[PDB]
């Protein structure tokens, strides 16, 4: 009973939480073996951050000049590299909390929980999604660069994120663990728009089989649609267009509350056009789009 | 920059989380020290549920009947007790990862983190409110008894609650870690229905001063009102009477955005007699309630 914006346990990935100062600039590290990635703007000044060449700015830092510091001690730096939009700096130690992990560059629409941290400690934990425009809506101040977007399966890590910047308008822009932006940003202080953030349908669509499988069922209506007349209705509500793939991974939701998927798409349409009425729908007056189906399946089925 | 329903980092309450299995009933326990805490009705079978005599049911249970697995490892049960509604299985080893904890019974309105669990297995965690009914909207199933809330103060664990039941409407009820149920809630199955669930006010103020302090001004109007003319309003809506007891807790809050809280009071005033017209504070379309002054200060602030 009961449906929340859950994180993952953020337990395995504090263990890799380290902080690392460059010059007068701290941010967070994430160690896992003998590598602590970080963000590159680490290396930079307020000064350099309006035009920087980091590849002239890496030339003047020396592994000496990178202070790795997990918990209350000292790692030391035995090699440094750029790999696009991070530094991966090579310490004499492999992290013994090193979880196992990968690497995933996520698609927009496909959420994450963000441990936030400042200073290498961790300072809460929260669930995101990649926005279709590539930005994450988080809650990051100055030091929390360097904190990391995460999955878990079971036993294993998949290291999504890395937190690089705030744009102008308050949302937030990073890369992978392979320093590769999301979206089209860069890291320099200079004026960056987002698109259009538009609403995530699938997950709306997930959110709206949840609140049917917690008993908020209000929204079922008597009407179906088929996905080109319901695609018509999501282009003018800035919804993401539903294709099959989507219907398809809709399939376990449909199955375990007998709803067609289709059938669901005419309640989201009725309620693009009419509106909630002053109704909620889980504790929400607007349509929540940070649930994958997966996640449902997950949280309405308890995999630990 | 941005606002989100933010959990402590669970690894410190990851590494107390364990299975206690009595009979064919399999729930989670904390293990803190040399003691296992879970709810009593891990004794029960389904039949026992409907009127359970506990301290009759524990006369025919004894140590090797509660089987206590940490991780993939079984602890030695050398003792059991009964203290109010949760067990307390005294085992052989202290648990090594028992962090600086305490336990607290908290008041209505206050906030804490939830590490929902299954078969001693953290699945995900949440930030819940303890209601002004004594309820808490959580995301619980069949398996999660047991579970526990908790705040955390720098590296001390402060224990609030322990999942027990789900009622009838699908808001849960739970002890605080010596037993004692929040609310007038009794471990039995037997319908038990929840008062009213009013809105805590105090916690709306303060999430509409992050809600200015992050840019979403827009229901800032030019009223005041007076503690007497808000509570007028916040009866007729539901919401908790406002005392001078927030105004202070409130403080620092109105010092940092230079509004005064019964400036904020007025605010909120019209957003309940008017409502939101369509628009959003913090991506929600409702005033939320579960973040307190304390959190929004820490949230807002970067604590670790
Ligand atoms: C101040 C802050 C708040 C939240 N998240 C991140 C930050 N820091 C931040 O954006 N620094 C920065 C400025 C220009 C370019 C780049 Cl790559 C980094
Ligand atoms: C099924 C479930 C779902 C979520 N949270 C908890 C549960 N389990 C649950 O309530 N068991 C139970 C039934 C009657 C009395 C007592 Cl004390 C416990």
């Amino acid at each position: 009973s009961g449906f929340r914006k859950m994180a993952f346990p953020s337990g395995k990935v504090e263990g890799c939480m380290v902080q690392v100062t460059c010059g007068t600039t701290t941010l967070n590290g994430l160690w896992l073996d003998d590598v602590v990635y970080c963000p590159r703007h680490v290396i930079c000044t307020s000064e350099d951050m309006l035009n920087p060449n980091y590849e002239d700015l890496l030339i003047r830092k020396s592994n000496h000049n990178f202070l790795v510091q997990a918990g209350n001690v000292q790692l030391r730096v035995i090699g440094h590299s750029m790999q696009n939009c991070v530094l991966k700096l090579k310490v004499d130690t492999a992290n013994p909390k090193t979880p196992k992990y990968k690497f995933v560059r996520i698609q927009p629409g496909q959420t994450f929980s963000v441990l936030a941290c400042y200073n290498g400690s961790p300072s809460g934990v929260y669930q995101c999604a990649m926005r279709p425009n590539f930005t994450i809506k988080g809650s990051f101040l100055n030091g929390s660069c360097g904190s990391v977007g995460f999955n878990i399966d079971y036993d294993c890590v998949s290291f999504c994120y890395m937190h690089h910047m705030e744009l102008p308008t308050g949302v937030h822009a990073g890369t992978d663990l392979e320093g590769n932006f999301y979206g089209p940003f860069v890291d320099r202080q200079t004026a960056q728009a987002a698109g259009t953030d538009t609403t995530i349908t699938v997950n709306v669509l997930a959110w709206l089989y949840a609140a049917v499988i917690n008993g908020d069922r209000w929204f079922l209506n008597r009407f179906t649609t088929t996905l080109n007349d319901f695609n018509l209705v999501a282009m003018k509500y800035n919804y993401e267009p539903l294709t099959q793939d989507h219907v398809d991974i809709l399939g376990p939701l449909s199955a375990q509350t007998g709803i067609a998927v289709l059938d669901m798409c005419a309640s989201l349409k009725e309620l693009l056009q009419n509106g909630m009425n002053g109704r909620t729908i889980l504790g929400s007056a607007l349509l929540e789009d940070e649930f994958t189906p997966f996640d449902v399946v997950r949280q309405c089925s308890g995999v630990t």
